[PDB]
């Protein structure tokens, strides 16, 4: 058997059966003979193709299997990984290497160093020191990436080892089955049910983790029967609790001092699923009131280590969201009490203030729509106005790294071919990956991308009022007609330039059957 | 004075005046009271930021100042950051970290483990450990860029210590002079000589250094001197010869084979400013046919080192290329024949031959025209078909990394007002870096941007046939409108479905005064 | 033929002929079959064998062959590169990895992420790919470690590498002659000497690289022409002038406010071969004083970079000087005045003085003997009562890093076996490299080890008394006896409680041909 055959066995066999990539001449003698049971997927920029992947793998809760070129295709990816990192999404990175012959006078093409160049943004990185070990690399990498936590893996293969022959003895690799699916010990497990059944007045914060382990529904059930309130840990990736139920109380704003105030009052305070704390804006203050104990359950060691205080277990959190709401008592305090819906701001006949777009599309989208949200100046208002039920509903950069959005909500869409995906992306960011919309035009993906088009970076124009920073350059994005973009790649373009114009282009998306942009004249 | 104030003092009086970039919050504290002796060019996606100023630095032939947004940022130019080492790119690339009292917790937008993030594409990475060390810290990168062998630099700088006191010492860093403009010694220098002046059949083999280093004039002298023919190493990033000069006998192929079959016959083998040798596609064979024996004059250590045969120099290209051409004697040989012009090939009028633009090209570009090439596949033909003159007149993208050459051309055409920039990409390049055209629009650089659209990633056709390899995914990119790609960032577009067409654009282009793409319709 | 009979005719072919190590199971393959005309060195832990191996190349001015046992053994030589890395010295550091078949599953043995491993202590690092490109990599190691600036490089190869066969085209590798041996442009260099030449009140500090450069004679020529004073740069590695004379004004102290002193009134100070400057303890002030211009010529480009003041050149210190020292105009200036005799120090009948040591040592060492200093408390008194008049006189750990000079003064004794290689070394230093002695032993290197016994860490206690740090542990190390640790290596130990003792002492050592310890009682 070949290296070629043995490893595409292997990927079946473990699951896999896409391929989101960029080709190149490193990749072709993988690529050739492409199993039938395999699709590929190609988007025209790597920033793209790993951004579609990670969508995909976020909302499949499976890795996805990327392919790039050497080391400029692994470069023009580092910040689609930086946010992977952030988010735990199990990708497996490979990228084509030079023929070995020629690694040595390195060659055009030779990924010199190849293993250090994703670092610090991977779980693992590694090359094979021989052909017949590719097999067992890609084991690894497959493995490495979905044990938790999960995350990013890179693997480097010289193009000529896919020929050789693969060692016999990697037939034991093909069903491999590891598992991190741990919890808590018993001892341990009851003392905390113990301190959350004496909690006087408990407090819950989720991070985006508990969305990818669909944790959600246990978390609903452990908020209700401690009859506590629900806030999204800062700066979420996912949502993960619905947005509308009586104990949600929102997302909670990246500061130190707001969110040690949020938590005042609460004896304890029990973090799911996230890092303590994902902090944005330098907000100084006290990282809890006195009164507040905090305990952290995460599935990243890296997280437990430097949560600036409270206790910390590490685990599953699937495995132990479901314990917990299993073991909690019901408590006898009265559920809170449902936010009351955010205000109808006013609204003229001109361009369209956010509130006012998302008020619509909580209005016109499905219960069931996936949103995805790079409109950087416009989370909040966002995390206000959409009811979001179910899980998987709400995808942002973990890292902040803008390009994710439209690339992602591609990949999304695909894993969920039964559920509209509708991407707000603001007009800056719509740029840093806006090749990825010929992928969807070509796979046909109906996914919807609403562009809020303001003409600046309105986030940055924000933080120079708080950092009181003046004359700084490239604030403003003007001249840019998406429209026109939509149609370079073969895309659907609408433009709303009003209320009842948002309204008929929404309309008009929801029924079509390929992907929409629809440009959206916002308020500076 | 600021750490803020006292970095500026350094940039300007270290020559610097632009800044390159797309900021973020981490930057603000940097850029906000951006001097007014300073511009700052803006660009949609970090990949066309360090690509536009690659090329500036490149043509400039001084060192380039970027500004990127912590790890996202510098991730999104990983790929430019390759092409930029292997042209040995003065870049210092410098990148907003998180504040110093959020950088423990990982705060949304803290660079973890920065300098090892652009690693090992940079020569030098570091994160200054105290407020106070910036200025120095910047200084090193400045002169780190510079030093031969040049090349891309990383700073990473906390945002809150641009405001916090400079160390008063630091204006020493302010007109250090640091030169490496230095050539072998006297004693061995006449030794090689002599070796040259003995030589019964030398040959002279150039690379991009030459090129960075203004020594073409030099090199044309020292070929007449010699009366040697004259190459351009493989997979040349630039041109550093005259095209059309009588000792001019084009690129050599990137084969191992092809390259000793070359050089066979030839007893002394000078080979200036280049890797011993670029190869790319697998050609094995002899490094060097018997009775050849070769001579290095190389700017890079890490060049000499890997050079599989021959003797080399370390030295500046510069210095030895003028004592070299200074010390020879006038060989009494005849100076060799200049190679006869291409054959025309034949063209109908419908889509047009590669060789049929290039022709074209040359017959209407202005002779100080200034070509860049993220064409593929018609490499070959366009170093065939294309009369370059004058240095300066040839960018490709040095690591064959797509995604150079368009936003490259915008940066060589800032750096060259004076010269018409001609940017040859295929369909498939061009999307890499597309949104790279806002800012040539935008600042209105007049670059020329010519897409050979043929629908397919030509190149890997092509080798996909070598390797007989069949059912390779993703080779074809159809569905791109690259005039609806060019309005949606606001340049002119043109389309050229035949050669007349093809006319009357490039003469509309040419004398436009902004920014203009053309479509071309190309064989496959 | 074999990887194997390949490199080692590459090693002798490229002037090496010895290999200092200490052997593993990794490492059998390369080892068996030793060529007769290779020799090997065995040290008892890898500490000792690069310490020797630098002493060796330090002396020798060639590099030096290492062959370390995978992570443990280069692991345990660390600290020993850190000192190789500051001094400069061309060290070839290779160290067998496990077989490529078993690498995977990372059996014992198996050096993971090997390249990271010696990182950041190396020039270079590196694993090939394949066995056939191991005569390369070599030759790359050879090559990176003798440019300047030259340092230690790092090599990791399989075991199973070794008997594979090798590629044809590695002969070519054979006569590689590569060569840095560069100096500043003639127009730069005579506005250098002008400057020189123009000089009112002129000023010299030389660096270790200038005795490595052998370039000490021509800078004493340089002196007596600019009739300038000289010092050597702080925390000196080596002695780079004649310590006696008329110009040598010393070891300037490492303090950054004692330098610019130092230095006030000198309109032009010329550092050669030393990094600006090696500070140690912290004496904050000004870098210069007013009124004074530094020019530094380097032959490293990360020391001209981070010199936080005056110009700099890089360059090969041995061209530079000698091209300096032949056009600088003879200053009609008066010579310096030779400084004076240190004054003799009060020395009763009981414990010695380290002055008292040292003003013996000066009167019955021959006049090319070789110094070697690791009695960190002692170092000022030391420069100023040893007459060194020869190069390669003197070397003290570049790093700071203790277990340096015994080991080292084995390696030095077997390069110079015609020059008394005598090291002084403290009490506490002599443990961390102890086993060393054994080396000296098995092959007869007859070095003469002082051990200056205070039973403390002197140096450190000083340190306490300026941090006026109090209850600090672990500063005292009584309950050691180096006859006894002599006896257990078996070298000639001798015992030194007063000056008599001492005289007669080394009057025994000096004439015995093997290697001898003198254990000194010193005062605390
Ligand atoms: C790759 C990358 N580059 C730069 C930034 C910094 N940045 C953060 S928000 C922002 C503005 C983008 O705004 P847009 O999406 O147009 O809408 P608005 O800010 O008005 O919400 C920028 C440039 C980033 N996060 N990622
Ligand atoms: C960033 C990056 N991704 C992928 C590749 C691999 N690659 C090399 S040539 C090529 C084809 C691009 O072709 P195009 O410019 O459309 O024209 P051609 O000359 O090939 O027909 C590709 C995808 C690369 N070099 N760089
Ligand atoms: C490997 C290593 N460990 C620790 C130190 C720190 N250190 C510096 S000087 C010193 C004292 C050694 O003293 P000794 O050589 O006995 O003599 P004296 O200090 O009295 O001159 C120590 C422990 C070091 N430089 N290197
Ligand atoms: O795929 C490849 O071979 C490689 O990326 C390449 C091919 C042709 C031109 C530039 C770069
Ligand atoms: O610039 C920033 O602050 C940062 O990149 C950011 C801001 C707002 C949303 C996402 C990311
Ligand atoms: O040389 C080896 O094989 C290896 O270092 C080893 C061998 C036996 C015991 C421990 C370690
Ligand atoms: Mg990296
Ligand atoms: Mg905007
Ligand atoms: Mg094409
Ligand atoms: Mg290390
Ligand atoms: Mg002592």
């Amino acid at each position: 058997a070949s290296v070629h055959g043995t490893t595409y066995e292997l990927l079946r066999r473990q699951g896999i059966d896409t391929v989101f990539g960029n080709p190149g001449s490193n990749e072709l003698p993988f690529l050739k003979d492409f199993p039938e049971d395999f699709r590929y997927i190609l988007a025209l920029q790597e920033a793209c193709v790993v951004g579609i992947a990670d969508g995909y793998a976020q909302a499949s809760r499976k890795p996805a299997f990327i392919n790039l070129h050497s080391a400029a295709g692994t470069g023009n990816a580092m910040g689609a990984l930086s946010n992977a990192w952030n988010s735990h999404s199990p990708l497996i990175v490979t990228a084509g290497q030079q023929t070995r012959a020629m690694i040595g006078v390195e060659a055009l093409l030779t990924n010199v160093d190849a293993a250090n160049l994703p670092r610090p943004l991977v779980k693992w990185s590694y090359e094979p020191a021989s052909a017949a070990e590719v097999p067992h690399a890609m084991s690894r990498a497959i493995h490495m990436a979905s044990m938790a936590p999960q995350g990013p893996v890179y693997l480097s293969v010289p193009y000529d080892d896919w020929d050789k022959d693969a060692d016999p003895q990697s037939h034991h690799l093909f069903d491999r089955h590891v598992s991190s699916s741990v919890r808590l010990n018993d001892q341990d497990l009851d003392i905390l049910v113990k301190a959350l059944n004496s909690a006087s007045n408990p407090a819950i914060v989720l991070g985006p983790d508990v969305d990818a382990a669909n944790a959600n529904a246990d978390c609903v059930m452990l908020a209700e029967r401690l009859k506590a309130p629900v806030w999204v840990a800062p700066s979420a990736p996912r949502c993960p609790f619905p947005t509308r139920h009586p104990c949600f109380r929102g997302l909670m704003p990246a500061g130190i001092a707001a969110i040690s105030q949020l938590l005042e009052g609460h004896d304890v305070v029990l973090v799911i699923g996230a890092p303590v704390f994902r902090y944005h804006q330098y907000d100084p203050g006290q990282y809890l009131k006195p009164g507040t104990r905090l305990i952290s359950v995460t599935c990243d060691p890296l997280e437990a280590a430097r949560a600036p205080m409270g206790d910390a277990i590490v685990a599953d959190i699937g495995a132990m969201a479901s314990a917990l709401a299993n073991l909690v008592e019901e408590s006898s305090r009265q559920l809170p009490t449902a936010a009351p819906e955010p205000a109808k701001v006013d609204q003229d006949a001109g361009r369209l203030h956010p509130e006012t777009v998302f008020d619509t599309l909580n209005d016109m989208a499905p219960e069931n729509a996936i949103y995805l949200n790079e409109s950087t100046s416009t989370t909040a208002q966002m995390w206000q106005r959409l009811n979001m039920r179910n899980p998987g509903s709400y995808y942002f950069c973990a890292a902040g790294g803008l390009g994710f959005a439209l690339p992602a909500a591609i990949g999304v869409q695909l894993a969920e071919p039964e559920r509209q995906v509708i991407a707000v992306i603001g007009d800056g960011s719509a740029n840093y990956s806006i090749s990825a919309l010929w992928t969807a035009a070509q796979y046909n993906i109906p996914t919807i991308f609403v562009i809020m088009n303001n003409g600046t970076y309105g986030a940055l124009r924000w933080f120079a009022g708080v950092l009181e920073a003046e004359n700084v350059p490239g604030l403003d994005v003007p001249g840019i007609d998406f429209r026109a973009l939509a149609k370079g790649y073969g895309v659907q373009a609408l433009k709303a330039d009003n209320l009842e114009q948002l309204k008929g282009s929404l309309q008009e998306a929801l029924s079509a059957k390929g992907p929409v942009l629809i440009e959206v004249s916002t308020v500076s």
